[PDB]
């Protein structure tokens, strides 16, 4: 329902890692979905969360010299209510 | 999103009350929403919520020989995600 984060970049790179940043309303998200994946194939993307309320992760573990797609997507968590279960009722005695 | 609460019966009626009875799959939800209203018309429906594992709630304080509608909610979590935004970033030394 509601826009995406905004403004993803890098405020840090290093040979083995990506310190994502991004911006998104205050108390919007409860998490964040983060999936990266060499840009090449290199196999399947991988899928991280971090809480609502951050708006940078360190990326680990990473490739040297190596180009990532990184998506983010904003969590929320929605609460629904079901279609109406419904029923008439009278109270006891006289109206 | 997924179907609803079932089989809603009163299992008790007093002259001002109606004890609800209903079933429900086992933490199938973590609450439910009771909504009821006179059947003719004396102001507006009100709202209650109840822990999702009960399956009876007393509505309380109602008036004699009067019809009252109720309706049952469960309250169901979703998770939703946004569009992506996606960017490349290259890490830093050398593509070996």
């Amino acid at each position: 329902m509601l826009p995406a984060p905004k403004n993803l970049v890098v405020s840090e790179v290093t040979e083995d890692s990506l310190r994502l940043s991004w911006t998104a309303p205050d108390a919007a998200f409860d998490s964040f979905m983060i999936q990266y994946q060499e840009s090449e194939k290199v196999g399947e993307a991988i899928n991280l969360t971090v809480p609502g309320s951050e708006r940078s992760y360190d990326l680990t573990g990473l490739k040297p010299g190596t180009e990532y797609t990184v998506s983010i997507y904003g969590v929320l968590v929605v609460h629904k209510l079901t279609f109406p279960l419904s029923a008439e009722f009278t109270t006891g005695g006289h109206h």
